[PDB]
């Protein structure tokens, strides 16, 4: 009975992936995040090992909740009549990237290095667990403003990673690559990658370099605010129009912006305390 074991807090925010509550377990206080989705809304379903119809984003969040990294844990799971809740893991303090760029406008290189690096290594680690996030975006990361740590969340948009194309994509039109704009087709690591170089620009410039459709299409990076050439370079890079044209994870953490990066405690001393 999850109603028993959790004490509800307030909402922590509502949007296309449900509705999540802060929460505490009741059995040893730890902080908790409680996610309803509605089953009426749930679009893509999977099964697990023991056969049972579940959200694909539980399946995801199980095959990438096993060990330590940057990607918020799936603690537990509930089926209500009309309604799957999970149960995940709640850093505090912490706020999401787009809150924390919003307030601190553009970032110093050397943070957004850190995070970025930190962003690379979750969904590296995501690829390993056979699992595309597939709407990598500043909102969809959590900071844990004590230990310098990021958090991937929301995989609700995901899928099971494969080698071979996918047709369907309900992530964020404005982090989505060229080839699904004009084709509605893209390969899961290569779409990844232009997601990434979206976040970077985010990062550095303090917004979204492309607005519309036609911008994406041109693929023609403007700079807004002072970017280093490395950094403006892996950049232009991660947005090749032509997919075979991007780096690969291994390509963009061998790149030269990408050394000497902070320690997860060393960033937040420096740069959040
Ligand atoms: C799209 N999306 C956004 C909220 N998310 C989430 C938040 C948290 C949080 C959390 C903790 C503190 C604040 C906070 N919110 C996130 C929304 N922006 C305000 C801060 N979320 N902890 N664990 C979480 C797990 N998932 C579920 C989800 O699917």
């Amino acid at each position: 009975p999850l109603e028993s074991q959790y004490q509800v807090g307030p909402l922590l925010g509502s949007g296309g992936f449900g509705s999540v509550y802060s929460g505490i377990r009741v059995s040893d206080n730890l902080p908790v995040a409680i996610k309803h989705v509605e089953k009426d809304r749930i679009s893509d379903w999977g099964e697990l090992p023991n056969g049972t119809r579940v959200p694909m984003e539980v399946v995801l969040l199980k095959k990438v909740s096993s060990g330590f990294s940057g990607v918020i844990r799936l603690l537990d799971w509930f089926e209500r009549p009309d309604s799957f809740v999970l149960i995940l893991e709640r850093p505090e303090p912490v706020q999401d990237l787009f809150d924390f760029i919003t307030e601190r406008g553009a970032l110093q290189e050397e943070l957004a290095r850190s995070f970025f690096w930190q962003v690379l290594e979750a969904v590296r680690h995501c690829h390993n667990c056979g699992v595309l996030h597939r709407d990598i975006k500043d909102e969809n990361i959590l900071i844990d403003l004590n230990r310098g740590e990021l958090k991937l969340i929301d995989f609700g948009s995901g899928a099971l990673l494969k080698d071979t194309v996918y047709t369907d994509f309900d992530g964020t039109r404005v982090y989505s690559p060229p080839e699904w704009i004009r084709y509605h087709r893209y390969h899961g690591r290569s779409a990844a990658v232009w997601s990434l170089g979206i976040l970077l620009y985010d990062m550095v410039c303090g917004d979204i370099p492309f607005e519309h459709d036609e911008e994406i299409i041109r693929g023609q990076v403007f700079f807004r605010q002072r970017v280093s050439s490395e950094c403006q370079h892996l950049i232009r890079w991660c947005l090749a129009l032509r997919p075979s044209d991007r780096p690969t994870f291994e390509e963009i953490q061998n790149h030269p912006w990408m050394q000497d990066v902070l320690l997860p405690q060393e960033t937040a001393e420096i740069h959040l305390h």
